[PDB]
C-alpha cells in the first residue's frame, strides 16, 4: 500500500491556485475515465515524486479521494512532466 | 573556458517575459555586485546546470556580457534544496 | 489577437500528425484544470505571428468544440532544420 | 493587499533574535532588475494571508516608500512548529 496516496478535490482554480499548492507541498492533477466526470484533485508532490522512478508506478497507484479509493494509472500527455531546475539566478560581481 | 556564459541582456520584463525565456530553454538573472548598476541578462538553462556539480562554479565564473567578459559570483543558489518538481499530472481510471 | 480557432483531433497517430504539418497545421495538447486532456490542431502561421508579443506567453484563448479556453504555453517543440513549430503545449489557466 | 517590508541594515544571531521580537521573519525580494534585497516582514500579518489565492496571485510589498509588486516564490516553515521561518518573493 505503499502507492496508496491521499487526494484532496481542489476548491480553488483561479490565479495562484498552483502557487498555493507548491507552497504547501503540493501539485495540481485531474483524475479522468469512464462515464463518471473528471476530478481535480492535489496530491503530495515530494510523496508522488519519489516514486516515480519505480517501473509499477506507471502501471497502477491507489488514490484515496474523500475516503474512496481509486485504481488510476499515469498518463503520458506533458511533454516535459519534470520542469527546469533553476528559475532565477542572482550574480555579484567579484 | 567551461566556466564562460553567454549573457544576453534582457530587454523585454513583466509577465510573460520569464515564461518566454523558459520555452526557449533559458531562465531570467541578474548581475549585481561592486558599484555599478544591475542588469538583467538570460542565460542558458542547462548550460548553467551542467557546470553547478563543480565547487569551481559557487567560487568564480565569467559572464560575457555585451561581448565583455565579466567576472561574477552566484548567489544563495544552494539555499533551497535541489529536487525533481512536478507542476502537473493526468491520471485516468483503471 | 490572441483568441485562436483550435481543431479537436479524433486522428493522433503519427501519420496523422505529419498530415497537419503538411498543410500549415501542427498538432498541440491541452491539459490542466478540472478537465481531462484535448488533443488539438492550430493553424501554424497564425500561432507563430503572435509569438513575438510577450502576451503570447501570458495568456491566449483557445477555441475548442465552441468553448473558449484560456490556457499558457506549456512546452514548444521546434524543429531541427525548419523553423517550423512541430508541436505545443498549452496548460489551463 | 500591502505589507511593509524593512529593509534589514543588520544581519546575523542578534539581528535575528531582534526580528523574532518584533514578530516579524527574514525574508529576500529577488527577480527583475534590481539586486535582491533582505527584508523583515510581520509574522503573523503574512501567515494569516496565506490561506487565500489572492496572495500567491499577486501583492505588493512597501520597501523602502516604494510599492514593490511581487509573487511568494519560497517559503520555509519550522520543522514541526506552525510559524514561518523564511520567504522568497520574485518581482512581477
Amino acid at each position: 500500500n505503499a502507492m496508496k496516496f491521499e487526494a484532496v478535490v481542489r476548491t480553488e482554480l483561479g490565479k495562484g491556485a498552483s502557487r498555493r499548492l507548491r507552497l504547501a507541498g503540493q501539485f495540481p492533477a485531474v483524475v479522468y475515465g469512464g462515464e463518471a466526470a473528471p476530478v481535480a484533485v492535489a496530491l503530495n508532490h515530494d510523496d508522488i515524486v519519489n516514486q516515480m522512478d519505480k517501473p509499477e508506478f506507471y502501471e497502477a497507484i491507489t488514490l484515496v479521494i474523500g475516503g474512496e479509493e481509486v485504481k488510476v494509472k499515469p498518463q503520458d500527455v506533458q511533454r516535459h512532466a519534470f520542469k527546469p531546475k533553476v528559475e532565477h539566478m542572482d550574480f555579484i560581481r567579484i
